[PDB]
Formats: structure tokens, sequence, C-alpha cells
């Protein structure tokens, strides 16, 4: 066939129920992750492509980075309970893998401050129970799925991508590879 398990995606063993459509997994720690926001722009270019009807999740993980991993965790939580992913998510990016002036959850609040995000606002979000349970809820995802590399996205809590078996010679080429398998994915 022209998309076959095991080549453009792997199929999980052990299905998740109930699990987000799209769902995206990512590090800010993640040298990969940092080419597919900042160089492929692959969450975007996978949502253009993607029916009418469908959702797209992305989550943070904490097996990267230690200490400094899980605070970026719980700033994730806090970006979406704002709804600021589109503000932050680049110096974040850049905070961490390029200018490096990122190490302590003091510097990654700077960053919401810089973006405009309001002091007493992203305290009142970091301490807030419903981060917490946001927090849980990417924990809860990654674990489902026994999480053990980033970038990563799964399809309906079954199938999972596998950029591996696709060209890189040309980076929009395998940019729309990966967002029409996950769209042929989708439809499945």
């Amino acid at each position: 066939a022209q998309y076959e398990d095991g080549k453009q995606y792997t199929t999980l063993e052990k299905p998740v129920a109930g699990a987000p459509q799209v769902l995206e997994f990512f590090s800010f720690f993640c040298p990969h992750c940092y080419q597919f926001e900042e160089v492929l722009h692959i969450s975007d270019n996978v949502k253009k492509k993607l029916p009418e009807g469908v959702k797209m999740t992305k989550y943070h993980v904490n097996f990267m980075g230690g200490d400094l991993g899980k605070d970026l965790t719980q700033a994730w939580a806090v970006a979406m309970a704002l709804g600021v992913e589109d503000k932050v998510t680049v110096p974040l990016f850049e905070g961490v893998q390029k200018t490096q002036t990122i190490r302590s959850a003091s510097d990654i609040r700077d960053v919401f401050i810089n973006a405009g995000i309001k002091g007493e606002e992203y305290d009142a979000a970091w301490n807030s129970f419903v981060v917490k349970s946001l927090v849980a809820q990417q924990e809860k995802a990654a674990a489902d799925v026994q999480l053990r590399g980033v970038p990563a996205m799964f399809v309906n809590g079954k199938y999972q991508l596998n950029p591996q078996g696709m060209d890189t010679s040309n980076m929009d080429v395998f940019v729309q590879q990966y967002a029409d398998t996950v769209k042929y994915l989708s439809e499945k």
C-alpha cells in the first residue's frame, strides 16, 4: 500500500480510549521539537489539512531537563489556561535552546511578563488548581501511551506518527508528507 503500518506510522498494540483526536507531545528542551515549531511549523501545517471538526492538542512532557522540565510543563499548563500559547512558544524555545537565558522558574515567568501577561495573572494561574489538573492531563496523556521520546504525535489514541520513515532531503516535502499522513490516519 502507499501508507503502511510500521512505515509512516506505527499502531499502538494497546489503544487509548477517549484520547484527543490529534495529540502532539513536545519539550522546550527537545532539539527536534524546536525544528518542528520554528523551522518546519508542523502543528500549523497539520491543522491546515485536517478535516472539519477535528481538534488539535499539544502537551509538554516532564522527562527532559529535570526540574526545569517540570516547571516548563506547569508553565505550558498556564499558557493553555490563559490561551497564550502563540505568544510564548517561540520565546520559550529560544530562551531554553538558543539564548539559554531560561534557567529557573523565574526566567520562565519573565518570558510571560515580556509577552504582556501580567504578574498577578501569571502567578494566580501558576498556583491555581485549574493549572494543577491541566498538568495532570498532560502527564496522564503521556503515561497512557508510555511516552519515551518527543516530538511525538498520536491520532485517535491508536496511531503514532513515524517521521523516520519519510524523506528529509527537502524540508517542505517532509512537512506535507507528515501532514498528509495525519489526514490519512484521521480518516481511517
